[PDB]
């Protein structure tokens, strides 16, 4: 079945601000999870089409990954952390929904979220 729109990652009626948080989500959390062996499933919305996954969003309303969560991060679309964060674990748990536990595609999605938790206990203090 034909692929939605991708999530929205601007805009322009959304206040902004910059903080330490979003700051080390980009610059540390997105980078060390893009640069995982694993990262590549996650790193654009998922092709249904080219995949031929006709159900897919029959099942994934909420379908989120982290090439939007990157230009989110940029844009400052966020005005929290928690914003984002929320973010990563909707592409998670899609995942988790979508697949049968032990597949090639849910391990690699949890050695990530394994990956993520690591570094979102690291969050320094909102400055
Ligand atoms: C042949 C082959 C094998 C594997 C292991 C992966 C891929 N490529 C690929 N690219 C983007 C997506 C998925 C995917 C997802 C999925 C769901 C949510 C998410 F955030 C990230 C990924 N969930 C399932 N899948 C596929 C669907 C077809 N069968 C393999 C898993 N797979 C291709």
């Amino acid at each position: 079945s034909m692929n939605p729109p991708p999530p929205e990652t601007s805009n322009p009626n959304k206040p902004k601000r910059q903080t330490n948080q979003l700051q080390y989500l980009l610059r540390v959390v997105l980078k060390t999870l893009w640069k995982h062996q694993f990262a590549w499933p996650f790193q654009q919305p998922v092709d249904a089409v080219k995949l031929n996954l006709p159900d897919y969003y029959k099942i994934i309303k909420t379908p989120m990954d982290m090439g939007t969560i990157k230009k989110r991060l940029e844009n400052n679309y966020y005005w929290n952390a928690q914003e984002c964060i929320q973010d990563f674990n909707t592409m998670f748990t899609n995942c988790y929904i979508y697949n049968k536990p032990g597949d090639d595609i849910v391990l690699m999605a949890e050695a990530l979220e394994k990956l993520f938790l690591q570094k979102i206990n690291e969050l320094p203090t909102e400055e």
